């Protein structure tokens, strides 16, 4: 855990996501489940701030053969971005901070009616330990906006502001013999929140049913393409 200068608020981050974000959903009435597809469910809460459209989103998914720590090694890792991301125009590492926490600046293709957003945030892949070897660990990447000098707002791209998470959980089931672990024995838990200030207008109605096709489009690609990258590999706990 690192010394950078902005170690405490990526902490903070983290344990906000580690103490509200996996709370059960749904099962809550605020929320409401408007996506399922196999494992996969999408929940929304539905909220503007002085007229604008913040809906928190939360989704659960179950992915059966691959561990928490490669769910997010691939999330994070920037060199594999171009191989699941497809709603990124480009982006850059604008910084980096430590071995698992980077600054990224993307910009975003056009989704109408609107010009394109760019958003300048925070990358950072932690491990949580375990309170005891009874408990999961938590991998989670962090995406969250933050400010930098050499990325100001600029006059061409309207500046999201994000706070996003990844956060995986690792079952693992038995050596069954006793013999030895394949995929076979382990699934990753994930939760996926999204918190989006889209950072300018649209209306109300569109800016909502694009999301609820982009959110679970994402999700689907991303974690079919983690289970075909460590199909037949050894396993990455």
């Amino acid at each position: 855990v690192g010394t950078h200068r902005f170690v405490q608020k990526v902490e903070e981050m983290v344990q906000n996501h580690m103490t509200y974000s996996l709370q059960d959903v749904g099962g809550d009435a605020n929320w409401q489940l408007v996506v399922e597809e196999g494992e996969m469910k999408v929940y929304r809460r539905e909220v503007e701030e002085n007229g604008i459209v913040l809906d928190p989103l939360k989704a659960t998914h179950a992915v059966k053969g691959v561990t928490g720590h490669e769910v997010c090694n691939y999330f994070w890792n920037v060199d594999v971005r171009n191989d699941w991301e497809t709603t990124i125009e480009n982006f850059h590492v604008v910084e980096t901070l430590a071995d698992n926490a980077i600054i990224i600046y993307q910009t975003h293709k056009r989704v109408w009616p609107a010009s394109q957003r760019d958003v300048l945030y925070l990358s950072v892949i932690r491990k949580i330990p375990a309170l005891t070897e009874n408990d999961p660990e938590t991998w989670i990447v962090c995406n969250f906006s933050v400010d930098h000098d050499s990325a100001p707002l600029n006059n061409r791209c309207v500046r999201a502001k994000i706070n996003v998470a990844m956060i995986c959980q690792t079952l693992v089931s038995p050596p069954e013999g006793n013999q030895e672990i394949s995929r076979d024995n382990i699934l990753c838990k994930i939760t996926y929140v999204a918190n989006v200030n889209p950072g300018g207008w649209a209306p109300a109605s569109v800016l909502r049913a694009v999301a609820k096709r982009e959110y679970p489009k994402f999700l689907k690609r991303f974690t079919s393409y983690v289970q075909e990258k460590t199909a037949g590999k050894p396993i990455l706990f």
